[PDB]
C-alpha cells in the first residue's frame, strides 16, 4: 500500500513546496468564510507519498494523453483540498468521487492558489469547519492538503460555468480562467481520476493575522 516519505525541512525538495504553498496564498470574495483569515501558513510536515501502483496508473496515462496531444502532457503541479484526502493518499484519484456541484460538472477540481484549496479542506464551502471545534477558521487544528502532478493535456478554457460529465471531445481537462466579471483564480478540472497523482501531503495550520 501507500507509504509516506517524510521530507525534512532542510531539504530542498520541502522548501520548494513550501514555498510554492505560501507564495500562492490570495485574498478570497467570500470574506474568508469557507477556509479563514490567514496570510500565512504554519508548515507541520511535508510528505512524498509512494504508490508503484497508483504511480503507474498515473504514468500510462500521461503516455496516453502526450501521444494524442503531439507529445505534449501539460502537466501541472497543483493543490486539491478535501475532506476524503485520507482515501486519495491510499487508493488515488477517482473521477467516481467527483465534486457533482462543480461549475465544470463532475470531475476533480485543483488549483493553483494554495488558499483556494484550502476552502475545501473541511468540505464544500468549508463546511462545518474543523471536527474538534466546527470553527471555518481554527487556528489550533492541523489541517492537510495535496501538492499533486496533474495531467492536463488539451485543456478547453472557459471563463464561467459549463457543466458537463466528461472531457469535451478532443481534450483532456477544462479551465476555468479567470476574469474581471468572472472567477477570481483559476481552476483546474479533470474528469478521469488517473489524471493526477497525489505527489505531496502537507500538514499545516492556517496563522492568525
Ligand atoms: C466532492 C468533495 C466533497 O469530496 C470535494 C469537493 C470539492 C473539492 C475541491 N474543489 C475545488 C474547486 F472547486 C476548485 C478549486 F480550485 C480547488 C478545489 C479543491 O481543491 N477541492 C474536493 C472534494
Ligand atoms: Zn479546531
Amino acid at each position: 500500500g501507500t507509504i509516506l516519505l517524510d521530507l525534512a525541512p532542510e531539504d530542498k525538495e520541502y522548501q520548494s513546496v513550501e514555498e510554492e504553498m505560501q507564495s500562492t496564498i490570495r485574498e478570497h470574495r467570500d470574506g474568508g468564510n469557507a477556509g479563514g483569515i490567514f496570510n500565512r501558513y504554519n508548515v507541520i510536515r511535508i510528505q512524498k507519498v509512494v504508490n508503484k501502483k497508483l504511480r503507474e496508473r498515473f504514468c500510462h496515462r500521461q503516455k496516453e494523453v502526450s501521444e494524442e496531444n503531439h507529445n505534449h502532457h501539460n502537466e501541472r503541479m497543483l493543490f486539491h483540498g478535501s475532506p476524503f484526502i485520507n482515501a486519495i493518499i491510499h487508493k488515488g484519484f477517482d473521477e467516481r468521487h467527483a465534486y457533482i456541484g462543480g461549475m465544470f460538472g463532475a470531475g476533480i477540481y485543483f488549483a493553483e492558489n494554495s488558499s483556494k484549496s484550502n476552502q475545501y479542506v473541511y468540505g464544500i464551502g468549508g463546511g462545518t469547519g474543523c471536527p474538534t471545534h466546527k470553527d471555518r477558521s481554527c487556528y489550533i487544528c492541523h489541517r492537510q492538503m495535496l501538492f499533486c502532478r496533474v495531467t492536463l493535456g488539451k485543456s478547453f478554457l472557459q471563463f464561467s460555468t459549463m457543466k458537463m460529465a466528461h472531457a469535451p471531445p478532443g481534450h483532456h481537462s477544462v479551465i476555468g480562467r479567470p476574469s474581471v466579471n468572472g472567477l477570481a483564480y483559476a481552476e483546474y478540472v479533470i474528469y478521469r481520476g488517473e489524471q493526477a497523482y497525489p505527489e505531496y501531503l502537507i500538514t499545516y495550520q492556517i496563522m492568525k493575522p
